């Protein structure tokens, strides 16, 4: 209580050695080092001078390093007791947990520890054992009375609410019910989609999309700052986009003049709900970090499309210009200029559309010169024979540049970017993994089709409106490990070669003073 | 003998070597019955694949092929990421294309062929354009339904397909080849290169450690080929029914003790002549000189 | 490096200045003719070249705002593009 007030004082005035000394003498040390890192980074953004901003950011990195090292020793002694050390409402920092202080401070070196990631796996599995294999969970999910057997080790009516209360089973029920939504959407769209009246299964589909809209609205309300934090994201713009195209699709479908337009919009809406799946599986240990890396390859893809489109316009117009096809509609010309050279990259090389030796000649044109007739309804009806060896030679150059330079240089750029980015992507994933687990923890505890009864429960509820000595034994244990850590750091600093050279130089200075 | 059988069943290739013979017994058993002849021939063909893949485990003793065969199994997490991202993209593309085009032959295996199987082969360069592009097709009134219709070429592409908004089917074709054949395949080469250079050292250490166990298990075998091992199992079965010198060792161990003493002396002389230890002795000598002046 | 870490506006006026001791050539022109490639690789010099690129406009203007103001010439006189760098 004195040392805490002096610690806040020294952080507020940017005094470095003062704040480190006041940290070393106080108690509740992991939470106060994360709160120190939070307070200094909030100040360092709100700064005018560049030197004082860099000074606060360096001192905040010192406090983040000390909380990492202290929790390292507290974890290597006892894992159960360090687990009770993090998950504890610290009354000196607004009764916020240490994981919440590390989350708001963007302390990504704290989350990268193997101890914190092990405690997030145990928080993930809930009451179950964190070494339960996934097949046992699937068998216990599709056999609900198989919970009461010797399959799933418990303790890391009651047994029932310990299975169905874990965040893993809320994840797994969310995935299964979303796959049944897509299976229903595909049955409506590919089998029974009637031109006059919506069938029974299509009305069931409309009800399901109403419950997904109410779940988004539940996470949109729970007010302008909240809605702008929601609209600021990317996948929440997408989750808004899938339902806006659903409303446009069903709205055009019910009118008696726009039936084909509504069916087309609903097919493109199926693609958006399916790509939502990729965001659901970012919580998984195996698939998750790889899904995160995929979005960081798009600057290399955009370079590929720039260089390709320059080369595709040049090749396509020169070939369509030397050959002179007589069918010259505008979509026919755009097909032969842009679309036929694009498919030659993927091995689709039509030689009988652009090589006269594979073609039958004749007087198919009332115009001066030689002419020949290609095979195909869309390759032109009559094409020129003049300087055809140059069309074949442009074919050879196009396959050389596109299929050898561009594709193999793109593999070289993906390999360089992947090895450069892979470390920072794993740190970013480990930091966000707490937020993903925490948002499956706070959900309506039913599948989306059945969440409407929990929104009714929430709507009527809206219309109606560690012990003390266990904490002391915990904090004294933490203070023991803090004192051992600081003593071992001081003994390692004193026995270094540079400090011993300093003490040797002072002793020789004393010997010169004795001889003086 | 229960602990031995559970150490045997714990492995992976011994489960496979059990699996090839169980499918052999199912295959010959169904083959000899007079009603299940085609089922027995089918099971024996799939049994041929398991005996052939057993070969890969035999050649792990070789110096050249061995460590590379060991690395192949550690690439499967990258392959499983590829199949996850592919199946999400293949369902989205396949259902949207099968939904915009409206083929009239709507059997369930015909729909599953056009949704899952035709977009899978477009990754390997098999792009059927005359099944999904109306400009390559002959139009007509093939459907008694409102709208324009056209007739694709093929016994399995549907008999009559819709012409409405066909440029979107071509544009989905362009996007599918872009994502699948450029993003996914080249990112998979990037992940194989990263994983290979990361794993290659620990795989060579694991192979060098197991190489003694593989040599030792070819040392203790019946000393005949498998076709002819039955006479050695008869020899073993009747045998079951019936039931360095001293001073060369001393000269060896004294030679070992000589090299141990040279090793410890050279380690001590290298520790004493380091710069940090010499700074310790210099600091103690100056401490003595302050005590002489004191 | 030190003159940039104190003040960016004042270091910007330090480079863009006709030095009368070296023939009234700018410091970027002396670094250009000397092929001093370690001088141009600094984050400070590359930030000043981005501000020289964007001219009077803000150097954090997105490209879509520039395209809309290019194909709508009276849309310059609005609250889209921050001026005075």
């Amino acid at each position: 209580a004195p040392w805490s007030d002096l610690l806040i004082w020294a952080l507020l005035l940017n005094r470095a050695q003062m704040a480190i000394y006041f940290w070393e003498k106080g108690s509740n040390s992991v939470a106060s080092a994360l709160g120190a890192c939070l307070l200094l980074r909030v100040m360092a953004r709100l700064e005018s001078e560049a030197e004082e901003a860099a000074r606060r950011k360096d001192l905040a990195a010192t406090f983040e390093s000390m909380s990492v090292d202290l929790f390292g020793e507290c974890y290597h002694n006892s894992e159960e007791r360090a687990a009770r050390l993090l998950l504890r409402r610290c009354p000196l920092w607004g009764e916020a947990t240490c994981l919440q202080l590390a989350m708001q401070a963007d302390a990504r070196a704290f989350f990268a520890q193997d101890g914190v990631q092990s405690l997030l796996t145990q928080k993930w599995w809930g009451e179950m054992d964190s070494t339960t294999p996934i097949w046992a969970l699937l068998l216990a999910f599709f056999c609900p009375p198989l919970i009461y057997t010797n399959l799933i080790v418990f303790r890391k009516s009651k047994r029932w609410s310990d299975f169905w209360g874990a965040p893993v089973t809320a994840f797994l029920g969310n995935v299964v019910s979303y796959l049944l939504f897509l299976l229903l959407f595909a049955h409506v769209l590919l089998v029974d989609f009637q031109p006059t009246k919506p069938s029974v299964s299509e009305l069931l589909l409309y009800f399901w999309a109403f419950t997904l809209l109410c779940e988004e609205l539940r996470q949109g309300l729970g007010l302008r700052h909240r809605l702008h934090l929601y609209l600021s994201d990317t996948w929440n713009q997408c989750d808004l986009l899938a339902l806006t195209c659903f409303l446009l699709g069903v709205g055009c479908r019910l009118t008696p003049g726009l039936f084909d337009l509504g069916r087309t919009v609903l097919c493109l809406d199926f693609m958006i709900f399916t790509l939502r799946l990729l965001h659901i599986f970012t919580v998984n240990k195996q698939l998750g970090p790889k899904i995160v890396i995929v979005s960081k390859m798009m600057k290399d893809v955009f370079f590929f499309l720039f260089f390709l489109c320059v080369w595709l316009v040049a090749y396509g117009v020169a070939t369509e210009g030397i050959l002179r096809p007589q069918d010259r509609s505008l979509p026919s010309i755009l097909r032969r200029v842009f679309y036929r050279p694009y498919l030659q990259i993927f091995g689709q090389i039509p030689q009988e559309e652009m090589d006269v030796a594979l073609m039958i000649p004749g007087n198919c044109s009332m115009e001066r010169g030689s002419w020949a007739h290609p095979e195909g309804p869309v390759a032109g009806s009559c094409v020129s024979q003049y300087a055809n060896w140059l069309v074949v030679l442009l074919l050879i150059v196009f396959l050389l540049v596109a299929n050898i330079l561009l594709l193999n240089l793109l593999i070289a750029m993906f390999s360089y970017t992947f090895s450069k980015v892979h470390g920072n992507s794993d740190l970013y994933w480990k930091a966000q993994r707490y937020s993903l687990i925490r948002e499956f923890h706070s959900r309506p505890a039913l599948a989306p089709p059945l969440i409407i009864i929990s929104h009714v429960r929430l709507l009527i509820k809206w219309l109606r409106r560690l012990s003390k000595e266990a904490e002391r034994k915990l904090l004294t244990w933490e203070s023991v490990h803090k004192e051992n850590f600081l003593l071992a750091q001081a003994r390692d600093k004193r026995d270094s070669d540079s400090e011993r050279l300093k003490r040797t130089s002072q002793k020789v200075d004393t010997a010169l003073k004795q001889l003086g």
